[PDB]
């Protein structure tokens, strides 16, 4: 969390709003944190990537993370690392495949993904994207209050001010988390 | 020239139906509940048998909640008709409160020749442990709980709405709402 260029409060509030059916958000935001196996250890690095939802998947923020992280692994000690993502939309199939491929070649990396909104949760291809990541060993969880607050504290230019939840935040969470759980069943 | 459910009921206004069965998962200012029931024999393709529309409010007292009106009506209906197995289906606009759930459960325990399927358009206060528990109380009594999807909304339209020949018109995101609600119901019934 220390020394990213933080995102501004308005960008966060707009892009991490967890209304389940939401139009006019063409942007994906990905905040990531790298740590060692140790939960008593500090963050080693942190990045914020933005990208568009449109199908030049090469520029989806998940793909930018993989490119960044690949280099980061080389330049650091070969050891087990815990990566956490907070992502405003869940990933597309292409990105899931690349992450899956990545996680297969790199078992010293374990990935936890927190998602504000499921992208196209009614469409089978984005449903499969979630299942692809699960099988590759990534956990996926819908963001609830604590994760939004964590993401606010770590990645947003909140200037000491506390996270303020928007209306129906936990209600949206209940719907989305049930839907994620359903999509990952069996 | 054949018998129809719509000839057995006093149909609701299409404006009443669109408003009350809109399946937006988080909806405020909708204090009314509509319950459409149909009674069938063991045969789902059998001729239309009986049907009734009940209305009420979500506020107490529970005694005039449509589910309680149904139970009184149906207790009487069962006496005025031949004894055999019956299957009841409800299309209900909000899911039931705990007091209604407990009363339906006791009814179902005492009349095991009756089974009940409840399709609900929306889960009422699904974030409140009391209304979550109502759902589990009904499931435990053997009621089949499902969320209304397109086919059920259409069937409800055909049978219980004053549509004047006109076809059921889906509102925006009906199937997306369905997915969210059906996952949430499944989760509340399992956990
Ligand atoms: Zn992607
Ligand atoms: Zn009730």
């Amino acid at each position: 969390r220390n020394m990213v260029e933080p995102m501004d409060p308005r960008t966060f509030v707009s892009n991490f709003n967890n209304r389940p059916i939401l139009s006019g958000l063409d942007t994906v935001w990905l905040c990531c944190e790298v740590k060692t196996k140790d939960p008593s250890g500090p963050p080693l690095d942190a990045k914020i990537f933005q990208g568009k939802v449109y199908p030049k998947a090469k520029y989806h923020p998940e793909m930018r993370f993989l490119r960044w992280f690949h280099k980061w692994r080389q330049l650091h000690h070969d050891q087990e690392y815990k990566v956490t993502w907070y992502v405003s939309w869940s990933p597309c199939t292409r990105c899931a495949n690349s992450v899956a491929t990545f996680l297969a070649k790199d078992p010293k990396v374990t990935l936890t993904i927190f998602v504000a909104r499921l992208y196209y949760f009614w469409k089978p291809d984005y449903q499969q994207a979630l299942r692809i990541l699960a099988e590759a060993g990534a956990t996926m969880k819908i963001m609830n209050y604590n994760e939004f607050q964590d993401c606010w504290n770590k990645f947003v230019d909140g200037r000491g001010k506390p996270f303020k939840p928007w209306n129906n935040l936990p209600k949206h969470y209940t719907l989305l988390q049930a839907t994620l759980g359903e999509l990952l069943r069996h």
